[PDB]
């Protein structure tokens, strides 16, 4: 067996996933590789705020429907996001200056997207990139205008929109247990859960430099100590694609009982935003790279 999704499921995890979108599925060998080797897809761009709600209350789902329908057509799980973050955020939103207006805009955005696909989506990334590197909360428009309540409200709204989905907060630079940001998200998530915020998961966005895989072995169990039902690895790529870095990340998930799976940022190196760092698991000829084969070896029993 050569599918890393099949192999990780045979170790008891839920999926090995990949980010994609209509533009990828219509070209190259992406669809064929995803069908063969991955068990879950995420929309890279098509579910982000600027794509789905380019003006207030005016929604569009052309790309998102394409991806969701492709996943259902091909028997793949779906993760989607990000509902509330500063990236891909239209200026019409970040121009809002008052709490109630932004709350209602945010709630309508969450509810409309999640209701459209109710029951079909495994995981929603509800809040993203909410932390500064020092562990304080990032002064995005949601924090600046709503205040700290925005995170409780976002999660409570998402739970109502689709109670079947696993609701995640996600961030990057959570890759060392000694880094302030990693410690802060754990402390805040534990506080938020004790306050009744339904945070089901922490997702670690792992855009890694060479050699950073080893730190994840202790960072991931730190993240899991916040008490969420789940943790996951998102947006994974590694500059140089060292088998060692990738195997370390996989082993971290294997060693964390609440880690449900791993999502890689793309399929083939030339299509990565970081293509020249050759950071993915397939080369430009769509052949599996040494890191892919090292994952296969690590997961086979
Ligand atoms: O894991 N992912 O590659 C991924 C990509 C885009 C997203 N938007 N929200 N969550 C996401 C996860």
């Amino acid at each position: 067996a050569q599918s890393i999704d099949q192999l990780i499921k045979a170790r008891g995890k839920v999926y090995f996933g990949v980010a994609t979108d209509q533009n990828r599925l219509t070209t190259g060998k992406n669809a064929a590789i995803i069908k063969a080797d991955f068990g879950m897809v995420w929309p890279e761009n098509s579910m982000q705020w600027d794509a789905t709600e380019p003006s207030q209350g005016n929604f569009n789902f052309a790309g998102a429907d394409y991806l969701v329908n492709w996943a259902q057509q091909n028997g793949k799980l779906i993760g989607a996001g990000c509902l509330v973050w500063h990236n891909f955020l239209p200026s019409w939103v970040s121009s809002i200056t008052d709490k109630n207006t932004l709350i209602n805009v945010m709630k309508n955005h969450i509810t409309t997207l999640m209701t459209r696909y109710k029951g079909k989506i495994r995981t929603w990334d509800v809040v993203g990139e909410a932390f500064n590197e020092d562990g304080s909360l990032r002064q995005n428009v949601f924090l600046n205008v709503i205040g700290e309540d925005y995170i409780p409200i976002a999660f409570q709204t998402a739970r109502a929109a689709d109670p079947n989905a696993k609701l995640y907060i996600m961030d990057y630079n959570l890759d060392s247990a000694s880094y302030p940001k990693t410690q802060a998200i754990v402390n805040r998530v534990k506080q938020w859960r004790a306050a009744g915020v339904p945070i089901d998961g922490i997702g670690s966005q792992m855009h890694l430099s060479a050699g950073q895989g080893a730190g994840v072995l202790q960072a991931l169990p730190l993240l899991a100590s916040a008490g969420t039902p789940e943790v996951s690895i998102l947006m994974l790529d590694v500059a140089g694609a060292s088998p060692t870095d990738y195997v370390n990340v996989v082993n971290a998930c294997l060693n964390v009982q609440s880690c449900v799976g791993i999502t890689v940022m793309g399929v083939a190196d030339p299509d990565s935003a970081f293509a020249s760092s050759t950071p993915l698991l397939f080369d430009g000829n769509f052949n599996p790279k040494p890191a892919y084969n090292a994952i296969v070896q690590d997961l086979q029993q």
